[PDB]
């Protein structure tokens, strides 16, 4: 792939990262000599490590979002196996004296195979989560999956569930309209810039416009009285949202900041000491290596 | 910016001013209509022939006394009376400080009220240009007061670089203000205004979209092509009709974009200065952009 005359840099980087990570020797090397580096960003392979990591965050004033990692689901059986992993997490979280928050992808409950299946399995998760006070975030995947995600979110809201939330991505042209459409749902929103490679036709290609849209949507959601989680590490955006919420007298109980586990941990702590609700998004499970490969292959 | 320093530093010399006035008349006329009202109306006619509208802006020396304030008001009344019966849309801009705002709010209000009384029956729209931050509160006071007295053909300008602007906008919604949105022209401290240009631009887009979703008429007064492209995309995608917003440019600045937007069916206006004290304004047009 070339892009308008010259090599596709984004593709070249991605393909190199992937090619180097997939090399058997590099994978052996990283699992052996880079364990200190990995556990900084990944709790461990088990639910027990993940719960330990959450207790360590809590000790420091920071809350945990637990995100089970799994190889990509391609069969109904694998979606059911993944759901079992999610149920185990919900049950284990049940006792805990702290905020209980999990994140999942609908594709890992078989969305691409059957939307009916995904909804079925998700409702069973929500049935266990809701009475235990476990909050469930539906992570937003790529643009072809947005309509189904909002559809399943609305369906569950309408069946009586409230311990469920959505993620909206500021890089999409469609997001402002999705926000305004969802207003009657009073949704609990995580606002992100967005993680995927999206074409010019559906997403702002300009990083200035992505960041500008983030602030616009964040401010719109706040003025609407929505609870909003600002999931971002951007210090310009964080500083503006702190200035804005303070100037508008938005209570600290109506918004929060969310960081990936291990990313700007001094900031997570600092925001918490300032009275903000801060969460770290904590991946765990046996599929951490492909997962971290992909987060590295996103951008140089 | 070395370019900006040079031009600004050479512009003040009396022999530079004389050379521009005699040998760069084409340069002057690009950015200012002329010294007289008559030249200003000719410039508005020329814009109209190309689908572009005019905002007429009387320039005068800085007002310092009540007598100067009244002299300036008389200039504006002459403009209002001259616009009467012109076939095309009639829009004038003014600074409240030129109506004696720093002298008394009462004076500026009395003078402005007389302008709006002559203006409204003649179909002349009056924009209150926004000045620097110590003047915003008084400006909104005069606006609101005049609205409550029953005037409607009067608009305000809000500047995206100020922290206070979103609250002003929200506070003003019951008035259904006719709005010109600008980035802002003054040097303002970090305590009052975004220091970062990325933030000023983000806030411009945010306020504009907020204003449009509230159903307010908004004039986007900006030359920024990133912002124009985005507002064009957004208004299309959201089905906002072309009769609910417009684009405004300084006279002589991106004149091909002005015509292009007019051709694409957008409402476009050029802000046309005229009057005796045009040399300082023109200096700022040359300085602000490497030119030639
Ligand atoms: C808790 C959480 C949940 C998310 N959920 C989703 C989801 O469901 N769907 C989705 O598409 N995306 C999701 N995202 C990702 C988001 O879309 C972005 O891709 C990611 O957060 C990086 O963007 P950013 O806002 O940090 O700013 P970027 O534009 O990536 O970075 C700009 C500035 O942020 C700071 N920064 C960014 N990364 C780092 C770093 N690794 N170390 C130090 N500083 C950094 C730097 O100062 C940089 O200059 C989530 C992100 C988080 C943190
Ligand atoms: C009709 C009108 C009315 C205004 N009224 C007020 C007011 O009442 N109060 C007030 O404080 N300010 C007012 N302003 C000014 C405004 O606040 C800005 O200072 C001024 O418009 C410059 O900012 P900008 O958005 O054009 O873009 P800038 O941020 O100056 O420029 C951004 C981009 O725009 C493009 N650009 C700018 N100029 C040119 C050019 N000459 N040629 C090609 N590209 C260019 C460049 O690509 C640049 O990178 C008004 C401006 C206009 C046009």
């Amino acid at each position: 792939l070339y892009f308008q005359g010259h090599m596709n840099l984004d593709l070249a980087y991605r393909s190199f990262v992937l090619g180097v990570a997939g090399h058997p020797q590099v994978e052996r090397l990283i699992k052996h000599r880079a364990k200190g580096l990995v556990r900084r960003y990944v709790a461990g392979e088990t639910l027990e490590e993940a719960l330990k990591a959450a207790e360590a965050l809590e000790r420091e004033g920071v809350h945990a979002i637990l995100d089970l990692l799994g190889e990509m689901v391609r069969t109904e059986e694998e979606a059911r196996a993944f759901q079992r992993g999610l149920l185990e997490l919900v049950w284990a979280l049940a006792g805990k004296p702290w905020p209980k928050y999990i994140s999942l992808k609908l594709t890992q409950l078989g969305l691409d195979l059957s939307e009916d299946l995904a909804l079925a399995l998700l409702r069973e998760v929500l049935r266990e989560a809701e009475p235990r006070g476990v909050f469930v975030r539906l992570d937003m995947e790529d643009s072809p999956r947005v309509e189904a995600t909002l559809r399943l979110y609305r369906a569950l809201r309408e069946e009586g569930f409230s311990q469920v939330g959505i993620v909206l991505q500021s890089y999409l042209y469609r997001t402002e309209k999705d926000l305004l459409d969802l207003l009657p749902y009073r949704p609990n929103l995580r606002l992100v810039k967005g993680a995927y490679r999206e074409p010019k036709e559906v997403a702002f290609p300009d990083k200035r416009l992505i960041d500008a849209e983030y602030l616009h949507l964040g401010k719109l959601a706040l003025k609407e009285g929505l609870y909003v989680a600002f999931a971002t590490h951007d210090p310009r955006i964080i500083a503006e949202l702190k200035r804005y919420t303070e100037a508008m007298g938005i209570p600290r109980s109506r918004f929060e900041f969310q960081f990936l586990y291990g990313v700007r941990p001094e900031e997570q702590r600092r925001l918490a000491r300032e009275g903000y609700t801060v969460r770290a998004y904590v991946p765990y499970g046996r599929d951490w290596y492909p997962y971290l490969t992909r987060r590295i292959a996103e951008r140089p």
